[PDB]
């Protein structure tokens, strides 16, 4: 079981540098818009940004946009939410069919981590609870797009905007929306406190299960409600969506119920002993992940 | 800290489908030529194979080769270790520049995992010291590359060939040698053991301190000599190379001899606390993964 990226090559053809005066960092071409963080056009980021300000006396000849090599023309600019959408004129001929998307809380995604216009690394991730994510960004990350592939379409899903004091990351949708509701405004910012994703580490037993590795589980279960009373008190999501386990459940014959209980159990700490190569439970995987690593279904 | 692979797009380009009668699996198209593993050709998979009669009895109309929605025209095919270079009148477009490498013990590099000819999933690993990977391969994942972007270059590192009994995976060099001298035969065949990479945690030690995670650093030294052997002893490699290191002791104020003592205590261990989040020692990250992420070098 290993946490994978979807691949990124439709994506890569659509990362640009995009160039404000004195603040460089990636923007996202596709057709003929460049989407890229608002915060590029921010004359001064010392003190609370007015953003209406600093739309109003931008000009658009201060941009530069490159793909790989070549500039394009910018031709306007407008200001949606956290994001600008730049229209140029030139159409972007890789634009990968696709659509854009909101995650949700716990929902897995790709991240492609690009500096001055182009890629550098990917790697899979899952919006936390908190509405961060333990990136690797480093200065010139901004507009990174976060992205999933899903019946032949590339969902954008992610741009990305700040770092807290933390060291979590936080982005926007394409719409403009910042995740978590967090300003992109210079002054310290405070997530809320993130909870471990019971669902994922309910597949992540399942799939512990399926490789033979069994010592922990036992035969008592804990039932839900009562698992989603020990949740809330110990920094874990309320268990949902039994049904969802069922083809895992039927190829185990090992009810959800049982894993909550181990679970429960678990968090107190492994003893010395490994399930699956990791010595804490680990919620980085979805089911829809551990039934495709294990079977091919998606 | 992050596990991350470098951006599949340039690899992408260069996989295809290679069926021989019943038997699918991947190629690498490069140039006018389809890298694959031999056996593709081996008629029967349930007792030792000959390849020698198996290659002298090989009907080249029985192939198939495609790309993406193109069929490819087999014009020969020879047998280099345990690779087939399969001669086709099609030049891949699409090559990168690139080069053949030979992986190291412990070297890091990305895995681009592809079934039918199509990429599913990519993936930074590591060559361990027993020249398995710990991959996520079902059927189907046979000739899925390993690779590293250098230098405005593709490496072609790893084709992927065998699942053991153990559930390691095992592969070859594009040049035909299989990583460890494991056979491309059906029978069972064990690994050594595998050993911690020491410079790996070193660099995992030093990232921790870089993130202000110092809780478990001592006055102590341990010279490396006596280091090295406890590490003979206790599933650890020897430390080698501690030049590298030394930009990060300067940068840092921490010597290596700190950091061998510090692993010797905590792999005993971590009482309960973590390190970035791991609750053991780890050795996935090289001493330049931690640079480039941390710091943007290479
Ligand atoms: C865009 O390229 C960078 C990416 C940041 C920088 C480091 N790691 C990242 O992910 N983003 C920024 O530089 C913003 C600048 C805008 C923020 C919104 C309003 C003004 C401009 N800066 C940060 O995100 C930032 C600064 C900072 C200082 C100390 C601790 C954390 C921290 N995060
Ligand atoms: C190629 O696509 C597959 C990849 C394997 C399959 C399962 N997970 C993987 O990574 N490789 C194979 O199918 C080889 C084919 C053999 C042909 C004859 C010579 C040796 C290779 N089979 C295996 O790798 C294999 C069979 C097997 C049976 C029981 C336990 C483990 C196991 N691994």
């Amino acid at each position: 079981l290993r946490k994978m990226a979807q691949p990124s090559g439709f994506v890569e053809k659509c990362v640009v540098r995009v160039c404000y005066g004195n603040t460089v960092l990636n923007g996202l071409w596709l057709g003929d818009i460049v989407y890229c963080p608002r915060h590029v056009i921010a004359s001064n980021t010392t003190s609370a940004i007015d953003y209406d300000h600093e739309y109003s006396i931008m000009r658009l000849h201060n941009f530069s946009i490159i793909s790989g090599t070549a500039f394009l023309g910018v031709v306007g600019a407008t200001m949606h939410g956290v994001t600008l959408k730049i229209k140029v004129s030139q159409t972007n001929m890789h634009t990968p069919r696709h659509s854009f998307r909101t995650l949700k809380s716990g929902e897995g995604f790709n991240i492609l981590a690009c500096y001055d216009g182009c890629a550098q690394g990917v790697f899979g991730v899952n919006m936390r609870t908190n509405w961060t994510i333990r990136g690797s960004f480093i200065n010139g990350a901004c507009g990174s797009p976060g992205y999933n592939l899903k019946n032949g379409e590339v969902e954008f899903v992610y741009m990305h905007q700040i770092e807290l004091g933390s060291g979590s990351h936080v982005g926007s949708s394409f719409d403009g929306v910042m995740y978590g509701g967090f300003e992109d405004q210079p002054n310290l910012q405070v997530e809320s406190a993130n909870q471990m994703l019971t669902v994922n580490v309910v597949a992540f037993l399942y799939a512990a299960i399926l490789n033979g590795c069994t010592w922990w589980l036992k035969g008592e279960k804990l039932f839900v409600e009562h698992y989603n009373e020990w949740a809330q008190a110990n920094g874990f999501t309320a268990m949902n969506g039994e049904d969802a386990f069922s083809i895992l459940a039927a190829k185990t014959g090992v009810c959800v119920e049982r894993l909550l209980h181990a679970i429960q159990v678990l968090n107190n700490g492994f003893g010395g002993k490994q399930i699956l190569g990791y010595s804490s439970l680990n919620d980085e995987f979805s089911i829809n992940e551990v039934v495709k690593q294990m079977f091919g279904v998606n």
